[PDB]
């Protein structure tokens, strides 16, 4: 039964190495999905940057032609 | 020290990490549905990102001609 | 080889797969924090572009009544 339990080890012990395989490579890859959501989070908040300053401008625009 | 301490070791570390590898699949899923999630709220808001850019260009040329 | 032999290396493959364990919570825990800052950046994004939205209707008034 020392054999058996052994036995029941290695067989537990294969199938937990080929599962830490497959999380490495998901959490690598998920990483990557993260770097391409931050950089599109990003390239948004420039714009909506962009879009506040030229409201600024606008504005001002608006009280100068007022005058 | 005996083979039989041993196993006994190593059944005890073999369960802790199948606890923890669980604990790791569970987290898991939950963050790569996060991404999705997160992908899907970026698209909503660079959709609306776009209308006001779209909204501000209409803006600009009532401007344009009022000056 | 003998149960001896398949215990010793049962031990380093349990060992390895503790390491590995570690190293991979780390990384689940990183991705989690890189989402849980972009959920809250995405959130503020949408803040501020729904104060554009109503800023845009104030300034099309503005620019009615200089016509
Ligand atoms: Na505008």
């Amino acid at each position: 039964s020392v054999e058996d339990r052994v036995t029941q080890l290695e067989r537990i012990s294969n199938a937990h190495s080929q599962l830490l395989t497959q999380l490495q490579q998901q959490l690598s890859d998920n990483q990557s999905d993260i770097d391409s959501l931050r950089g599109q989070i990003q390239e948004n908040q420039y714009q909506l940057n962009q879009v506040v300053e030229r409201q600024k401008q606008i504005l001002l625009q608006i009280d100068s032609l007022s005058s």
